[PDB]
């Protein structure tokens, strides 16, 4: 349980709760919460929250929330990050 | 939504909820209601419920449910049924 995935774009990013329960009140905090299953989107028969959106920069925003330390992803524009 | 799934014992028995809810007051009638997750043994990774008992009698009872006229299997004991 201290495991969790998340769907982004179709694309699987794994990790654990407390990497998410590092940076409060932002919404993969709230992911990381019990209370998660009900607010976001989520099917139990993969056990992956999906949200539709660009996965190549969800990396870095998942590094920032692993290493502690947000980067900007040389490959796409300013605007779009 | 229709269809539900018995694991008995290992063995996957598999029919529609309207089967179930044919007779009503019984065990199977209860896991037909939509609160069902809750009260019995459950995984949402399969979606099965898990019942620990013989399945080869449980092809019967669920024969019962299926058709209407409960028999008995002629190769288990009596009191085993
Ligand atoms: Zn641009
Ligand atoms: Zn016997």
């Amino acid at each position: 349980s201290e495991r969790i995935v998340i769907n982004v774009g179709g694309t699987r990013h794994q990790t654990h709760r407390s990497t998410l329960r590092t940076l409060p009140g932002t919404r993969l905090a709230w992911l990381a919460e019990p209370d998660a299953h009900s607010h976001f989107d989520y099917d139990p028969r993969a056990d992956e929250f999906f949200f539709d959106r660009h996965p190549g920069v969800f990396a870095h925003i998942l590094n920032y929330y692993r290493t502690g330390k947000l980067h900007c992803p040389a490959d796409v524009c300013g605007p779009l990050y």
